């Protein structure tokens, strides 16, 4: 047979501190453009979609300005300069060709499916 044990210790310390709570009044806007007045002709039917895991499909014309569509997803909460827009197939990055052209030139038309997707520092 066979026991034994034993132990100790003590301290005892603390000190207060600073803090921030209230904030600098900080900034807050949101609004942009205006557009609308459909046309009439064929329409390109885009499929916005985006990373937070929810879609949305809009219309517009393929004569507007890929920018347009960018605005679009610009104003739903996605700065181009953060997130970058792509397609189903090819993969094109809606960004370098231009916006100044058409839906049709930066391919999404007629129907494609447009993907948000977040970009890097300007571009990369």
């Amino acid at each position: 047979g066979s026991s034994g044990s034993s132990g100790t210790a003590t301290n005892h310390q603390g000190l207060p501190a600073v803090d921030s709570e209230i904030l600098e009044m900080p900034p807050e806007k949101a609004d942009g453009v205006v557009e609308g007045i459909d046309v009439n002709g064929p329409k390109a039917q885009l499929m916005l979609r985006y990373p937070d895991g929810k879609r949305e499909q809009i219309t517009l014309p393929e004569q507007a300005k890929l920018l347009a569509l960018v605005k679009h997803v610009q104003s739903k909460g996605y700065p181009n300069e953060r997130f970058e827009l792509l397609t189903n197939f090819p993969r094109r990055k809606l960004s370098h060709l231009d916006y100044d052209i058409t839906l049709q030139e930066a391919g999404l038309c007629p129907q494609e499916t447009v993907f948000v997707q977040e970009s890097g520092p300007s571009s990369g």
